[PDB]
């Protein structure tokens, strides 16, 4: 079932990439079909979630999601109390990891990732999907340098998550509109530029409290544009935030900050990424001569 029909005997398990509460990730290689020898990430989850006296696989949200800068569910299948999602395998690492090293990114490097993330978030909003936990660990990089949002945070719009990226209405549990996603957009931006989270205290309590009332002082090494965008993104009324309006994402798009960005070339991955990441493949690991 899923996006394409497939079974266990059509995949070859190579590694376990990681393991969490959600389930367990594998590196796998397709053995059948036209894409034989194509590497994938196999996410397998313990079948838990269920409603209306039927086990509802709410990883049916990836069916309609198809976009350059988002992960695509290639195949899917359930098997003896486990659901198996096959997704894109990205070998550039997180954007968290690069942040941990570089500390802060050039305004042009940030402009890039945000712009591609903007397109991603718009696509999801066009399907009525919101990204709960928009932290930097969810934004993976491909070997080119372009991004890909993971599916972990996906959820229909109609409590938990890293509190720093959470928006004020979400803290008060007033509902997770798509305006919340643009707040986290603001956080990711502030963080990538300052190497620091805009709201953070001694504990999760104080941090949440600060999100609600604590006035933020703009770091004055940020350009007028970057400041402008942040000030607009960080508004505690969701309806007054940038993005939450008639135009939608065009508000974000037509801003001084992105005034260098060719959104058509960006989409077609024709604009060059700022940083090419390292890969596990022998090309990037070996020494030479
Ligand atoms: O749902 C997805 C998935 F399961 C995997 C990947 C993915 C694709 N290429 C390379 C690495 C990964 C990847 C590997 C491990 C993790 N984690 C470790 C365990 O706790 C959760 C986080 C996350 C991502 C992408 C997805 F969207």
């Amino acid at each position: 079932e899923g996006h394409e029909k497939a079974d266990p005997s059509q995949f070859e398990l190579l590694k376990v990439l990681g393991q969490g509460s959600f389930g367990k990730v594998f590196l796998v290689k397709k053995i059948s079909g036209s894409d034989a020898r194509q590497l994938y990430a196999m996410k397998v989850l313990k079948k838990k979630v269920r409603d209306r006296v039927r086990t509802k696989m709410e990883r049916d949200i990836l069916v309609e999601v198809n976009h350059p800068f988002i992960v695509k569910l290639h195949y899917a299948f359930q098997t003896e109390g486990k659901l198996y999602l096959i997704l894109d395998f990205l070998r550039g690492g997180d954007l968290f990891t690069r942040l941990s090293k570089e500390v802060m990114f050039t305004e042009e490097d940030v402009k890039f990732y945000l712009a591609e993330l903007a397109l991603a978030l718009d696509h999801l909003h066009s399907l009525g999907i919101i990204y709960r936990d928009l932290k930097p660990e969810n934004i993976l990089l491909d070997e080119e340098g372009h991004i890909k949002l993971t599916d972990f945070g996906l959820s229909k719009e109609s409590f938990c998550g890293t509190v720093e990226y959470m928006a004020p209405e979400v803290v008060n549990r007033r509902g997770h509109t798509q305006s919340a996603d643009w707040w986290s957009f603001g956080v990711l931006m502030f963080e990538m530029l300052t190497g620091t989270l805009p709201f953070q205290g001694k504990d999760r309590k104080e941090t949440m409290t600060m999100i609600l009332k604590a006035k933020l002082g703009m770091p004055q090494f940020l350009s007028p544009e970057a400041q402008s965008l942040l000030r607009m993104l960080f508004k505690r009324n969701p309806a007054n935030r940038l993005g939450a309006g008639p135009d939608g994402v065009e508000e974000i798009k037509r801003h001084s900050f992105f005034s260098t960005i060719d959104w058509n070339k960006l989409y077609r991955r024709e604009i060059h990424p700022p940083f090419k990441p390292a890969t596990g493949r022998p090309e990037d690991t070996f020494y030479f001569d």
